């Protein structure tokens, strides 16, 4: 895959990104799924939106031990990211949905590595 050199030494809000196989500059398949308007728009919508994305990323990564709630994720984000509060909540949605956020606070629906889990299926 991608090689070169980088060196020792962490990121600000992009590395958000590097921790996720994808693009930090452009959308994926999904993003542009999810959020066709933003795919659809101007440079600068695009934009607006892959940094509300990464930026939730830092404060989750950053106090991960609580749920990171839509209304503090605006606060902390600055315009114009914060100014369509809309995308800031489509953007909080797929993350947590795709389990790129809020997964390690709260028990909520999900699976388990389980010893062989299993109730007693009949099937016959």
């Amino acid at each position: 895959g991608s090689s070169g050199s980088s060196g020792e030494e962490p990121s600000g809000v992009e590395g958000a990104a590097f921790q996720s196989r994808l693009p930090h500059d452009r959308m994926t398949s999904q993003e542009a799924a999810c959020f066709p308007d933003i795919i659809s728009g101007p440079q600068q919508t695009q934009k607006v939106f892959l940094f509300i994305r990464n930026r939730t990323l830092q404060l989750w990564l950053d106090n991960p031990k609580i749920q990171l709630t839509f209304e503090a994720t605006l606060q902390q984000l600055e315009a114009p990211y914060n100014s369509d509060t809309v995308l800031v909540h489509r953007v909080h949605s797929y993350l947590e949905r795709h389990g790129l956020i809020n997964f390690g606070i709260y028990k909520r629906i999900k699976p388990l590595p389980t010893k062989k889990t299993g109730s007693g299926p009949s099937s016959g």
